[PDB]
């Protein structure tokens, strides 16, 4: 359970291990630590329209970022543009990784 409320948004079931890998050790390393304070789940809007894949993917990102800033602002915000981009990268990856996970989950067990 994750208490949030919000104005009618749907919560993701979190990820087993949200990891970032650019190939540049800076990003990889920086995210490994900051994940402790970053979320493990994202927030998406229960839209009615059909839209396109990118719409829903990016929607989860925009909401999570936009709500997360208001969160820290209430706490006397203190973050860099890099922090926001890191938390943005991960939440963007949530949708993309789940896209991957939806595909792999199609196969029963692992051995046919």
């Amino acid at each position: 359970a994750v208490v949030g409320g919000l104005g009618g948004y749907m919560l993701g079931s979190a990820m087993s291990r949200p990891i970032i890998h650019f190939g540049s050790d800076y990003e990889d390393r920086y995210y490994r630590e900051n994940m402790h304070r970053y979320p493990n789940q994202v927030y998406y809007r229960p839209m009615d329209e059909y839209s396109n894949q990118n719409n829903f993917v990016h929607d989860c990102v925009n909401i999570t970022i936009k709500q997360h800033t208001v969160t820290t602002t209430t706490k006397g915000e203190n973050f860099t543009e890099t922090d926001v981009k890191m938390m943005e990268r991960m939440v963007e990856q949530m949708c993309i990784t789940q896209y991957e996970r939806e595909s792999q989950a199609y196969y029963q067990r692992g051995s046919s």
